[PDB]
């Protein structure tokens, strides 16, 4: 039994809690920041998308990102990060899935993120945030799964609900 | 029995031939272009690498690209693409491997590229080039594998030689 779903919102995501987001449409999914040197955001791209430029509102600004999805059946989350307040976002991670679920966690001064392609996704990607009070914003419904139950989260990522 | 290894060189890679490169050092691996609107390149990043800017020479220009490798035991190939002559390169694909083998092919107006994390890699990523005479350059040793033996190439990528 899963703790959720919660409505889109901004809050101080408690540490050691997986935030598992469930978007329905292509576009921005969620963003978060530590305030100093990490502005992260994940977007989702529908199947079968040729290399193209799309506008997204990240950190309150319209930025233009070139995106891709070479899968014909799976949606693709992309994890973008910018390292300065006025810098550009670059792609650092992605998640391929037909369940349209992704998840990140504030743990051990990092943000961990589920990688790869289902049903073989795992919490392999991370970035250092060094801020347990980092604020996260979700545009879509999400669930909270404690760190001790990471495996459960993994199963949800790879098999759906 | 694989055709190779071949010495580093530049040439018009014949269509329907997997070009499988095997570097030994971190840094640039190979480049290629269709000459008009697509310049691609693959670099390789050693294990255990934090977010940083590294220097590469791509299309004859020294550029800074943001790289990471969150694996403790595998090297990470990264596929960068530049979409206009005056533009920048951005990451669009990657391959996690402890065998330090990557491969791309010119087929069906496209370049296909081995994706994911071994031993589950496959030729999932592609970009359109629309030029069968696109020129390719490799800084490292490489092998040629016919398209009819794609799976053999796949096995190499996932299992070594």
């Amino acid at each position: 039994v899963l703790d959720g779903p919660y409505q889109p919102t901004s809050f101080n995501l408690p540490v050691d809690y997986w935030m598992m987001m469930s978007p329905t449409q292509a576009g921005r999914v969620a963003e978060g920041t530590n305030g100093t040197d990490r502005w992260f955001a994940c977007i989702i791209v529908e199947p079968n998308v040729s290399l193209q430029s799309r506008d997204y509102v990240l950190d309150g600004q319209t930025v233009q990102l070139q995106v891709d999805n070479t899968s014909n059946t799976m949606w693709k989350f992309i994890l973008f990060i910018k390292l300065t307040k006025s810098g550009n976002y670059s792609q650092y991670s992605s998640l391929l899935t037909n369940h349209k679920l992704c998840a990140w966690i504030k743990r051990d001064s990092r943000v961990y993120w589920f990688d790869g392609t289902v049903p073989n996704s795992s919490d392999n990607y991370y970035l250092t945030i060094n801020n347990d009070n980092s604020i996260v914003s979700s545009d879509v419904d999400f669930y909270l799964i404690p760190r001790t139950q990471t495996d459960s989260c993994r199963r949800c990522i790879n098999n759906g609900l």
